[PDB]
């Protein structure tokens, strides 16, 4: 049952997330308009974010309007994650509230972690495989916008590392959105309890899937802490940036997600 419920798991990850691994590899393996510098940035946003550089002298700078990007990204996210949740047991049984604040701490944890997937260590994919935007490109933005990709791609490169599959990212993700200790929750007892199952299919998954790694399961609950500290630092970066950039506006989704997250 153990092995049913892992693999009903990576069913819904397939079915509710329009990137994965599979997907993301097949594309960086070599199609993908590569972003590296201001003409190409301007070039590919003519094509796949038209709308958003429609406005001539009144378009925003750069740097906002690849943080504007990068949100609707988040927004999309967050709907899948929402659907895929309720492929995990006992995640539907729960009152409302506390499906809403487990979503709340564990989407950015869930995203940075798929993040991963689509990254090397010379940049990412962006509009939904249509784009490769360079790390040294981020790297190249004004302060303090290129402080928000660099802290990913260095969490990524060590995730990617461990060469896990999308069998077990989906387990990975399941168990990020059960944690049991985020503030706030009502029915802690129960959640602890669809956590630990989780978490055990995951643990017997990996046992089989990587038989050649006998420390893959803790050091994936290390990584499920180092997630926790980058959306941390994370969130202090986005708050920054809200307060100092009069331009650099938040959608109405993330800023319920942000607010008094941390
Ligand atoms: C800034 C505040 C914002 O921070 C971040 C920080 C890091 C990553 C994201 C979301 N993200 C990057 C999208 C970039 O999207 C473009 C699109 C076009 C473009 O130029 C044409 C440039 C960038 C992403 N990719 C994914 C791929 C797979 C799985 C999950 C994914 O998550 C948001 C937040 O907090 O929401």
């Amino acid at each position: 049952d153990l092995k049913s419920l892992a693999k009903r798991i990576y069913e819904a990850y397939l079915k509710n997330f329009n990137m994965n691994k599979v997907k993301a590899r097949v594309i960086l393996s070599g199609p993908p308009f590569v972003i590296h510098d201001m003409e190409t940035l301007c070039m590919a946003e003519k094509t796949l974010v038209a709308k958003l550089v429609a406005n001539g002298i009144q378009n925003k700078e750069a740097e906002v309007r690849i943080f504007h990007c990068c949100q609707c990204t988040s927004v999309e996210t967050v709907t899948e994650l929402t659907e895929f949740a309720k492929a995990i047991p006992g995640f539907a049984n729960l009152d409302l509230n506390d499906q809403v604040t487990l979503l709340k701490y564990g989407v950015y944890e869930a995203i940075f972690a798929m993040l991963s997937s689509v990254m090397n260590k010379d940049g990412m994919l962006v509009a939904y495989g249509n784009g490769f935007i360079t790390r040294e490109f981020l790297k190249s933005l004004r302060k303090p916008f290129c402080d928000i990709m660099e802290p990913k791609f260095d969490f990524a490169m060590k995730f990617n590392a461990l060469e896990l599959d999308d069998s077990d990212i989906s387990l990975f993700v399941a168990a990020i959105i059960c944690c049991g200790d985020r503030p706030g929750l009502l029915n802690v007892g129960h959640i602890e309890k669809m956590q630990e199952g989780i978490v055990h299919v995951l643990r017997l998954h990996l046992q089989s899937n990587h038989p050649d790694d006998i420390f893959l399961f803790p050091k994936l609950l290390q990584k499920m802490a180092d997630l926790r500290q980058l959306v941390t630092e994370h969130a202090q970066l986005v708050q920054i940036i809200k307060k100092t950039e009069s331009d650099a506006a938040l959608h109405p989704l993330l800023q319920e997600i942000y607010r008094d997250m941390y």
